[PDB]
């Protein structure tokens, strides 16, 4: 029970809101505006309930504590947000200090202000790199001044930046105001994850894909305490199948360090009564390339020398659909093939099709140009944060919110 924005009285108040506007950019303009979109409901709520101002703060990229306004400025985000809000956004070329404080001290009623990239200061992350690429540490008195300056910019604080909530950064745990509320995005992410983690509908299926095994050990370990079924798919599966079945895997991804714990994970699954589904067939490629020659293989055939599996095949898609069919709650993290490449996308799109059907019949479905909004219960906006939650860790940014 943390304070949320809907329970905060903002009438006549300056709202300082941490958002996640760390959007994809191409040299350098906005390629996907979904994170910006995702914040509008909190922003409008504030303006609709009489807030005097909304001061928005975020990072963009990894400028590493160096001001990089030619490369990583938030300026284009002000223009995009104006389009999406239907309201003027003032952009400020810094995020702390006397001119910014004065600008945010008493804005005209209803003013939306977006500050420049917080990570242009080393005090946000607390560590950074210099102009030469060497590591620098922030000084405590400077971190204190930075956090104090941010704290002046609002009367109340909102954190809607679930994508950054795993970082104990100044804008996340250092704002000292009497009320610190989660935004509606934050609320939605924590509710889908708390529900799922602590009181799952059943059966609860975890679908885990991605490339490396060793970086998902704790994820799998924690999820085996919560779930009833688990598909281990995608690039990870080859390490499992090599160890458990002595499968011939070609040049498929193999994690030497993960391989040591495969059997340990399968034991924990056997100990908690979790039914594990691995793939049984593959689309193969002659090299790691979008237009590689393709082939087909099974666990029993092996993958031929020099070839790699980049997708599951049709029999796997069936077994995966059977598990999705049985589930009343699904959490999916990581794809089941190289879905950016059409030839290796069928498995992922097929599994998505199933998850969308499941949603239609009341399955709670969580995925860690498309209106994906209508089709699944929840698409998470934060990769690393949602992983850290799935691994069973506390998020500093959530823990810092006010209780009530
Ligand atoms: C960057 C990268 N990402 C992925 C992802 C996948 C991948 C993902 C799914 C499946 Br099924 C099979 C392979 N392979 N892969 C490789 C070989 C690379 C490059 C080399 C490596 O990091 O091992």
């Amino acid at each position: 029970n943390k304070l949320t924005l809907d329970k905060l009285d903002v009438k006549g108040k300056r709202v300082v809101m941490r958002v996640d506007f760390n959007v994809p950019m191409k040299n350098n303009q906005i390629t996907n505006n979904q994170r910006i979109k995702a914040a509008v409901p909190s922003i409008k709520f504030c303006l609709d309930n009489g807030a005097k101002s909304v001061v928005l703060m975020s990072h963009l990229g990894r400028p590493d504590g160096v001001p990089m306004p030619d490369k990583y400025s938030l300026e284009p985000v002000a223009v995009e947000l104006k389009s999406l809000l239907g309201k003027d956004v003032l952009f400020l070329k810094d995020c702390v200090g006397p001119e910014v404080e004065k600008a945010c001290a008493n804005p005209a009623a209803g003013s939306v202000i977006l500050l420049e990239n917080l990570r242009f200061h080393v005090e946000e992350e607390g560590k950074g790199k210099d102009a030469s690429g060497n590591k620098v540490k922030a000084e405590p008195a400077k971190i204190e001044a930075f956090r104090a300056s941010l704290s002046k910019l609002g009367d109340v604080y909102v954190n809607d930046a679930f994508g950054t909530a795993h970082r104990a950064h100044s804008s996340m745990v250092g704002v000292n105001l009497p009320q610190k509320a989660g935004g509606f995005l934050m609320k939605k992410e924590l509710n889908y994850f708390a529900k799922a983690l602590e009181s799952p509908e059943r059966p609860f299926l975890a679908i885990l894909g991605g490339a490396k095994v060793a970086d998902k050990i704790q994820l799998i370990n924690n999820m085996l305490d919560k779930v009833n079924e688990m598909i281990i798919g995608g690039g990870m599966a080859f390490t499992f199948l090599k160890v458990l079945n002595n499968m011939e895997i070609g040049t498929s991804l193999f994690d030497e360090e993960g391989a040591k714990i495969v059997k340990d994970l399968m034991s924990k699954a056997e100990k908690n009564g979790v039914k594990i589904t691995l793939p049984v067939d593959f689309v193969t490629a002659d090299k790691f390339d979008e237009n590689a020659k393709t082939g087909q293989a099974t666990v029993a055939s092996g993958i031929p020398a020099g070839w790699m599996g980049l997708d599951c095949g049709p029999e796997s898609s069936k077994k995966y659909a059977e598990a999705v069919t049985r589930a009343k709650q699904i959490v999916w993290n990581g794809p089941v093939g190289v879905f950016e490449w059409e030839a290796f996308a069928r498995g992922t799109k097929a599994l998505m099709d199933e998850v969308v059907k499941a949603t239609s019949r009341g399955c709670i479905t969580i995925i860690g140009k498309w209106n994906t909004e209508d089709k699944v219960s929840h698409v998470s906006t934060g990769g690393g944060a949602s992983l850290e939650l799935l691994e069973g860790k506390v998020l500093p940014g959530v823990d810092a919110l006010s209780n009530i």
